[PDB]
Formats: C-alpha cells, structure tokens, sequence
C-alpha cells in the first residue's frame, strides 16, 4: 500500500476520502500521513515514512537534493482532454485600466503564491532581476524584492528580515504569511483573492487561475496580463502573453525503494476511477468549498508517467533560475 504524504487536515481528509473511495471499487490502496509543509513531506518520504506527495516544480528541486534525492513519478496533466498539456504557464494578471506594463514594475504591490514556489516566484523573480538592483549572494533575494515592491504577499518569507513581503498577506495572529492553507492569500487562489480584494497591483499565478475564481465571464473581462514584451493581452491569450512555459506539478518519490509502479497503478486506477466526470462521489482532481488543490490541482484531468531515471533536474528541463 502507499502512504501518502497529506499537507494539511483539508488534504488529510481528501486523502481519508481517497482511501474509503479506492476500497469501495476495490482498486489499489493509498494510506495517508499528515505532515505541515511540502518540505515536511519530502522529509518523511526519504525517511520511510511516506512514499508520495505531489509537488510544485521549485520543490521538484529542492526534493532532488541530497540528502533526499527524490525523483518526479508522474506529472500531473491539466487542460481539456482533447488537447493535453503536461506544462503550465506563468502570467501576471493584473488589474484592468491601469498603464504599467512589465517594465514599468516598481514601487507596486505584487501577490505571490508562495516563496519559492514555480509561477509565483522563481519565474516572475527570474524575470525580474535585471530590473532588481541585486549584487550577489550571501545577501538573499529575498531583500531586493522587500526593496523592489512596496509591500507585496509572499508567504514563507521571514516576517522580520523582510516586513513587506508579508505586509499584504491576510492570514489572522501568527498564521500570517505562512506557507499553509490558512494564509488566505496563499498559493495560486490567494495570490488571485490578493488581487481581486484590491490588496496588490500584481497577480503572479497561472493561466487558468483567472477562469477556475472567476465563473462570470463579465467578471473577468475586468483583469488583464502583462506581456513580457511589455504589452498587455486579454487573459484568454496567454499562450503569446507570459513569463514562462513551466513543467507540470508532479508525484515524486524515492529513488530507491520508491515503489514507483505501485504508485503509478494507485494513480492510473483512481484517474480511471475518481476522474473528471468519472464518479459522482468522489472527484480526485476536485476540492471542497473554499478549500483548493488539495492532494492534486483543481481541473487536472489526468496524469501521464514519467520515463525512468528522469531526475529532477531533467524533468524541470535544463535553463532553470
Ligand atoms: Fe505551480
């Protein structure tokens, strides 16, 4: 059987639901072990504690390293299903009307998903560094964008080294800018809500953020990207509007030891089984009110194996950060 590695007690609950779904049609088992952050996870798979968790590309790298040295399985697959995409693209949506195109950048308010996080992060930082003010390391890069944005909402940053990474964020007491659900302006869907409650200038997200939120097509026609060629397109058009093509979210595991077919026939049955459109009791590419991409991302269709001995470093492609 395989444990799964849960990121919080909405995902815990999903994978509970998962299990009691998977002995229902009697299909390969799944386990579920609760642990706080994606690194959390990582940590207990490479001890043995756990065999799989799906992780955003900026955590495919850090997984890969030693000591962990953990391996991508299987990438998740988004889209429609007459045309499949194993890759995502990061745009910075923003509010409708304004003049600043991606040039124009500083002293706004910027809404990231999380730190060190793919679309709302390594690329928009990465597109942003000759226009930083940056010297090198050991400074962080962290510090450049306290000092690039006004205040922007970058969970996972350290609330005290850099104030205004946070300064947007909404989470209530200490759970303020952390790196959890309860962060309300946390991953994708916050970094949107951080745009859409009038908190920022900037939204650094996804594609298919803006159509997932937002159901009333009118809506919508109210928000806009930012074009790498310093233009601004209708978000409809990202695919000649945004910062970059990233690979899919994947299920990683150990390199060795990692039960990698067992893994890959629990996914492939509960994808056939609990699918888009498949059953009407339990949705394995569906979350709960207010709660979002729990265990797997929200309106993924599928999955599709990775090839073996595909490290880390050779899933993300090589021209990384
Ligand atoms: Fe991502």
């Amino acid at each position: 059987s395989v444990q799964w590695c849960a990121v919080s007690q909405p995902e815990a609950t999903k994978c509970f639901q998962w299990q009691r779904n998977m002995r229902r049609v009697r299909g390969p088992p799944v386990s579920c072990i609760k642990r706080d952050s994606p690194i959390q996870c990582i940590q207990a798979i490479a001890e043995n504690r756990a065999d799989a968790v799906t992780l955003d590309g900026g955590f495919i790298y850090e997984a890969g390293l030693a000591p962990y040295k953990l391996r991508p399985v299987a990438a998740e697959v988004y889209g429609t299903e007459r045309q499949p995409r194993t890759h995502y693209y990061a745009v910075a949506v923003v509010k409708k009307g304004g003049s600043f195109q991606l040039n124009e950048l500083q002293g706004l308010k910027s809404c990231h998903t999380g730190l060190r996080e793919t679309a709302g992060w390594n690329v928009p930082i990465g597109t942003l560094r000759p226009f930083l003010n940056w010297t090198g390391p050991p400074e962080p890069i962290e510090a450049a964008v306290a000092r690039f944005f006004s205040a922007s909402c970058v969970p996972g940053a350290d609330k005290g080294q850099f104030p205004n990474l946070c300064r947007l964020c909404a989470g209530t007491g200490e759970n303020k800018c952390a790196f959890s659900s309860q962060e309300p302006y946390f991953s994708y869907s916050g970094a949107f809500k951080c745009l859409r409650d009038g908190a920022g200038d900037v939204a650094f997200i996804r594609e298919s953020t803006v159509f997932e939120d937002l159901s009333d097509e009118a809506e919508r026609d109210e928000y806009e990207l930012l074009c790498p060629d310093n233009t601004r397109k209708p978000v409809d058009k990202f695919k000649d509007c945004h910062l970059a093509r990233v690979p899919s979210h994947a299920v990683v595991a150990r390199s060795v030891n990692g039960k990698e077919d067992a893994i890959w026939n629990l996914l492939r049955q509960a994808q056939e089984k609990f699918g888009k459109d498949k059953s009407p009791k339990f949705q394995l590419f569906g979350s709960p009110s207010g709660q979002k991409d729990l265990l797997f991302k929200d309106s993924a269709i599928g999955f599709s194996r990775v090839p073996p001995r595909i490290d880390s470093g050779l899933y993300l492609g090589s021209g990384y950060f």
